[PDB]
């Protein structure tokens, strides 16, 4: 429906009112059934009219001059719910024409540490609430995580590229706003093994399988069986792996022993068989002659020994029906062997490349993700089909910097807050004698979780974060992701395909250059480096690494067939002290609920919060990822003006 679908794209249920609805409208879920349902058709219809057209802002009047009687008769609540909606960022967010100008008188001073998708989500949001809003940004650009390289006709994302399912997802939203060209992923991904030769589709197939069979087996441990703790430490995914591993190897060897014992017995029967037929000759043979060696007594001793000479013969034919049958049985079980092993060499490596690719979509390796919280956000993700920013993502931040207060290449050092207001200190990172002091009555902080984690502090906090903080920031995991980008003159790949993968020869190194993307308009190649290899790949220089990844594409297509590159980036996001790595994730020992406390705002003690959060490990139910990034803006936004301007 129509309605309803407005709900749903705004991840909300269309028939029944939220618990953040119920404690802002207390006297609806308290009132009768039908005023209920009136409030959820104006919500609806509200989020439809809004998403029907984002690129204008949705005001009270024209949201009450599109509502049909009765419901643009109860005027109070029709301006009660917008008031709502827009005060959560569920319309009017992202960049649209304002109806209403800015008031040129403000309200209360933020300013907001970092000019990424977070912190111009919420720059956005405070500015359209009437307050004065100033972003500090250490690069000399926006967009931080989202970072797109451009050049002549080339376009490639080193950040963020991907746009998950639009269906729920803000980013549907602000796609419209931009005009971002965003391109499905084609699901085709070939593998080619490290001599280059693809894998043919019957093993492709069959170690696919094996994969989800393993990790269903982990969750499986998980969450039936509970085993999550060992040896006063929490199991990681890469642990659980190993013991499902484990056992499935315990169940080849076990088979291959039965089989073994059945083989044996049967050899046992017939070596016994045969020494009893043996004799059995030897006991007719010396009959087979006294048959020879021969009257009334006589006429009656040929048919007597006739009679015992055939019985035994008798005897003799049944035992070699028995030892046919005993030797076709042992005939057929040496040709059909169980499996020698669980995984052939080749087959390991194949595995480890679905390893890879996961160690990819977490950015660490399998051992430090948490066994039973790893996947905790996937009752969350949004419906239809991923997508790629043929434009380059970074049309978004640069779009939604428009007409904000943005101080680049301005690293913040110091963040000082008391019950009074508080001070942010920074350095201009081109002449860093310059220093700037910018006092202000509220902090939202979007420093990447990577910034964060870094001893000794890059960004001091005056007073020190409570313990409750910062164990909660050593505790969760930053993980690690980077990418090569090989610009063309020639399209060499396969054009149809986006996807293809190299299949590496250890499980140590499995992550290095495992996966190709072919997504851009000019000659691009994206090869990602995940896992352990991210990391200790940034140590390698640039030309070193395109080698490498040359090597392989001469294996997959011919050296013939692969030229001189014409451009070439290589992202390091570990090294980069703005980022110090790509994403969060849930790290064994971290849950959920970490990423709750660091989106808790701090109050200096006794009094009103000064310090808020936003960023991707802000956001429990959408971490590490662009919208997530996008909602947790938007949320700091509204509980900032619940406080500075009232609820
Ligand atoms: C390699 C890679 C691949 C990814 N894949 C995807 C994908 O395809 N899709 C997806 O949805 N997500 C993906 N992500 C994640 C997504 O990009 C991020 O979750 C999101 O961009 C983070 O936004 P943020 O505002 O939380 O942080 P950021 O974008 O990092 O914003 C923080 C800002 O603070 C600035 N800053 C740092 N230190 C200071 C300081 N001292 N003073 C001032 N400013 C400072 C930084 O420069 C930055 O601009 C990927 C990320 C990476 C790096
Ligand atoms: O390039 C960036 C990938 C980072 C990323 C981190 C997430 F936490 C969630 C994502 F959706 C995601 O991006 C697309 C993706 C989806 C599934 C598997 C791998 C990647």
């Amino acid at each position: 429906s129509g309605v309803e679908g407005a709900a749903f794209q705004s991840r909300l249920p269309h028939d029944r009112m939220t618990s953040q609805e119920a404690a802002c409208f207390p006297d609806i879920i308290s009132g009768p059934q039908q005023t209920q349902k009136v409030f959820l058709f104006i919500r609806n219809r509200t989020l439809q009219l809004w998403l029907d057209n984002p690129k204008i802002q949705l005001t009270f009047e024209a949201t009450l001059q599109q509502l049909e009687a009765p419901y643009n008769s109860d005027t109070v609540l029709v301006h009660r719910v917008h008031s709502y909606l827009e005060r959560h960022g569920l319309i009017n967010f992202g960049i649209y024409k304002r109806i209403k100008p800015l008031p040129t008188k403000k309200t209360g001073k933020v300013i907001i540490i970092g000019s990424g998708v977070s912190g111009l989500a919420a720059a956005r949001q405070l500015q359209s609430f009437g307050m004065d809003v100033t972003l500090l940004e250490a690069r000399d650009r926006v967009g931080g995580r989202v970072a797109t390289f451009r050049k002549g006709n080339y376009v490639a994302d080193l950040g963020a590229m991907v746009v998950t399912g639009l269906g729920g997802n803000p980013m549907a939203v602000v796609s419209k706003q931009v005009n971002m060209e965003l391109a499905k992923i084609k699901q085709k991904c070939p593998l080619y093994e490290a001599n280059g030769q693809a894998v043919p589709k019957e093993k492709d197939e069959m170690v696919e399988q094996e994969f989800n069979r393993l990790l269903e087996a982990t969750s499986y441990l998980s969450h039936q069986l509970d085993f999550n703790v060992l040896n006063n430490k929490p199991v990681s995914l890469g642990q659980a792996l190993e013991v499902v591993i484990q056992l499935q190897e315990k169940h080849v060897k076990d088979e291959q022993i039965e089989h073994w014992k059945k083989i044996v017995k049967t050899q046992e029967e017939l070596k016994e068989l045969l020494n009893k037929m043996v004799n059995l000759k030897e006991k007719i043979k010396e009959l087979h002659q006294q048959y020879k060696e021969a009257d009334i007594t006589a006429e009656f001793l040929v048919k007597s020994k006739h009679r015992d000479l055939t019985a035994l013969c008798k005897e003799y034919d049944e035992l070699a029906e028995t030892q046919g049958k005993l030797e076709e049985k042992l005939q057929e079980l040496e040709a059909n062997p169980p499996s020698d092993v669980y995984l052939s060499s080749r087959d390991r490596q194949i595995l480890d490349w679905h390893f890879a690719n996961l160690e990819f979509a977490n950015a660490t390796p399998l051992s430090t993700l948490s066994l039973k919280h790893w996947d905790q956000d996937d009752d969350f993700e949004f419906t239809g089909s991923h997508l790629t920013v043929r434009n380059g993502y970074s049309c978004v931040p640069v779009a939604l910097a428009e007409g904000l207060d943005i101080k680049l290449n301005t690293a913040v050092r110091q963040v000082r807050y008391t019950a009074s207001g508080c001070e942010v200190i920074a350095v201009n990172t081109r002449s860093t004698s310059q220093t700037f002091i910018y006092k202000c009555d509220a902090v939202l902080c979007t420093l990447p979780l990577g910034v964060l984690k870094q001893q000794p502090p890059a960004v001091q906090f005056v007073p020190p974060l409570p313990e409750w903080k910062t164990s909660a920031v050593q505790r969760m995991g930053f993980g690690n992701l980077n990418k090569v980008v090989l610009c063309f003159d020639r399209v060499f790949w396969d054009p149809s395909v986006n996807l293809f993968g190299h299949v590496g020869s250890t499980t140590a190194s499995r992550g290095e250059l495992f996966l190709f993307w072919n997504l851009y308009k000019a000659p691009i190649l994206l090869a990602l480096v995940a896992g352990e290899a991210a990391g200790i790949m940034e140590n390698i220089s640039d030309d070193v690494i395109v080698g490498r990844c040359l090597a392989i594409l001469k294996g997959i297509f011919g050296s013939s067939a692969v030229p001189q590159p014409k451009e070439t980036v290589v992202s390091r996001w570990r090294a980069d002290p703005w980022a110090r790595g790509s994403y969060s994730y849930v790290a064994a020992g971290s849950s959920g609920n970490d990423y709750d406390l660091m989106a808790q705002p701090i109050t200096p003690g006794p009094p009103i919060p000064r310090l808020f959060f936003a960023g991707e490990h802000t956001i429990r139910n959408y971490p590490a990822t662009v919208h997530g990034a996008l909602l947790s803006g938007l949320r700091e936004a509204g509980r900032i003006a619940d406080q500075f301007l009232g609820a």
